[PDB]
Formats: C-alpha cells, sequence, structure tokens
DNA sequence: TGCATCCGACAGAAAAATTTTCCTGAATTTTGTATAAGTAGCTACAAAATTCTCGTATTAATGCGTTTTTTGCATAGAGAATATGCGTTTTTTGCA
C-alpha cells in the first residue's frame, strides 16, 4: 500500500511496462514490478495486466479508498508546511483584559505594519489564574497578564 | 210436562326355501396374429476451420552499485535550577 507501490501501480492501473510507475510516482521497474509481483496477492485483487498488454483490471482506482486518501493527507503535506507560518499561519491572538488592550503601543501596530502591514489578527481570553493555566501550556497566543502567574511552557 | 238419574304338549310327513355346484351360452380380468408405412437413426462425407506447436521479438522482470537519505550518533548551549546570600522574615521567649 505503501506511495511507490500505491501510486506507481494505481497510476499504472490506466498505464505499464511500470516505466509508468517510474514516472509520476518514482518507484522504477526495479522496485516496483518486482515488489508488486508480491503485493499483486497483499491486497488480494490483480491491479494490472499480468504481463498481458493494458488493462485495468482491480488496480488501485478501487484501492486508493483506504490507499491514497491516506497518502492524500500527507500529499497536502507533500504540498508544503502551509505558505505563510508552517502551522496555524494565522497564529496572533491578543489577551482580553480592561487595562491596555487599546491605546499604549501605536508603533508597535507601525513595526507590525512595516514588516507585515494591514495583517489580519485574532484573539483570547486569559484570566490570570486562568491566563496562568493557559499560558504554562502558552494557550493565548500573545499574551499580558500579572508576570506572577502562566510559568511554565516551552525554554523555562 | 217438570224433577231425578246417569253418562260424556308332542310326533310324523311332505312341501318350501336358502345356499351349493356343475353345465351352458354371452361376448369380457382382456390380449393375439402379419402386413405395410413411417418414423427415427446410422454410415458417410464435407472442409475450413481453429488451434497446437515451434520459432522469434519485444518487454517486463529481477538483481545490483550506487544515489542521496533517513535515522541513529555525538557533544554544545541555556535556562532556569539551585547556593550564598544577606536580609529580610517568621518564629519563639518573658512581663503585666
Amino acid at each position: 500500500m505503501r506511495l511507490e507501490q500505491l501510486q506507481a501501480f494505481l497510476a499504472i492501473a490506466e498505464t505499464g511496462s511500470f516505466q509508468k510507475a517510474a514516472s509520476k510516482c518514482g518507484v522504477t521497474q526495479s522496485t516496483i514490478s518486482r515488489q508488486i509481483q508480491s503485493l499483486e496477492a497483499d491486497l488480494g485483487l490483480e491491479l494490472f495486466h499480468r504481463t498481458n498488454h493494458s488493462k485495468l483490471t482491480l488496480g488501485g482506482e478501487r484501492l486508493l479508498p483506504r490507499a491514497r486518501k491516506i497518502c492524500l493527507e500527507w500529499e497536502t503535506a507533500t504540498q508544503e508546511l502551509g505558505d505563510l507560518i508552517a502551522g496555524k499561519q494565522p497564529e496572533l491572538c491578543i489577551a482580553a483584559i480592561h487595562s491596555l488592550c487599546g491605546s499604549y503601543l501605536p508603533p508597535v501596530l507601525q513595526k507590525f505594519c512595516r514588516d507585515y502591514p494591514e495583517v489580519q489578527l485574532r484573539v483570547t481570553s486569559l484570566g490570570s489564574d486562568r491566563a496562568l493555566k493557559v499560558l504554562k501550556d502558552g494557550l493565548v497566543d500573545l499574551a499580558i497578564v500579572m508576570n506572577n502567574r502562566f510559568l511554565t511552557t516551552g525554554r523555562d
């Protein structure tokens, strides 16, 4: 089921000479045909045209459900670790408190704008006992509450 | 013509009568005899097929020396953690 035999023999299943698997998938006639000769038995259905000529017998067009769906997951990964940020491109959630959400740092908004202008942002609540809970985990993606709490997370 | 009274054992002999059984037509538990038609199969024949075999051709299979690669390897930093630490703090003692 693995990638090379998956993607190789299947898109084979609509073409061969395994020269078709070597292309698109990558597995050459070497590790494809040899491993697929024994694999032709492991899911339990003849995929290509057993050394014949042109066929779609029981390839992977009907095996990808229990097959491709998986490696489509890492196919999204095969694309890239995202485009902006590796994980959760939008990750800038500010604290909800009654002190300083509004007005003390407009040159920081300047630099954020200078490095990246009008960039969408988000928010969470913390508490300050609950800020503690969710910052020693680091929930509050950006977090500000009396430093006398929330102590754990990474880097001590 | 009106007042009482009463009723609704036994024996012999010949004829009949129920079954039984062999003879005699009647036309069945049925089943018997030959001839000619006809119904169904056997011998023969058709061949171009189709398909079995030997040879050649491409192709797919299978092994390897090597590409890069994934995963196990080590030793370098950091970020508090952990003392001293006073220095500050909480503990512990006697008088009214």
